[PDB]
């Protein structure tokens, strides 16, 4: 057969391309084999990160994985969580869901800021009244909202 020309009457033609509308090699039977990152008939599909996200990731050129919008990480599968969110995670992507004891919307007051600070003097016992808030019980001879007098 003449060059590229493959088959018994050398009516099969194959010829090596390394572009946009194709990245392939040529057989021993002039078979279309793509080359190292590239699938598809046409071989013009790049084969992404290997286990990128078929939710969130894509590709242009092998082997990436690019994130769509609000997801991130090496296989796009983990959420972007709101900025900022302190002691916080998500499921979602912008989500802030806080931790234990934390609040509330950025997860940065705290919720147990009187094990935290204990704010009050003098022998005062004290209690958490919500996020970043406390109630200190003064004994007697002492007053003032931390017991100080």
């Amino acid at each position: 057969c003449d060059d590229y020309y493959y088959g018994f009457g050398c009516n099969k033609f194959c010829r090596p391309r390394d572009d946009f509308f194709g990245h392939y090699a040529c057989d021993q039977n002039g078979n279309k084999t793509c080359m190292e990152g590239w699938m598809g008939p046409e071989c013009n599909r790049a084969i992404c990160r290997q286990g990128c996200s078929p939710k969130h990731g894509s590709c242009k050129l092998p082997g990436d994985c690019r994130c769509q919008y609000g997801w991130q990480g090496l296989y796009c599968d983990k959420c972007i969580p709101h900025p900022g969110c302190v002691h916080g995670i998500c499921n979602e992507p912008w989500q802030c869901l806080c931790e234990t004891n934390w609040g509330g919307q950025l997860c940065d007051k705290d919720l147990n800021y009187c094990g935290t600070h204990q704010p009050c003097l003098n022998g005062g016992t004290c209690s958490n009244t919500g996020p970043d808030k406390y109630q200190c019980s003064c004994p007697e001879g002492y007053s003032g909202p931390n017991c100080e007098i």
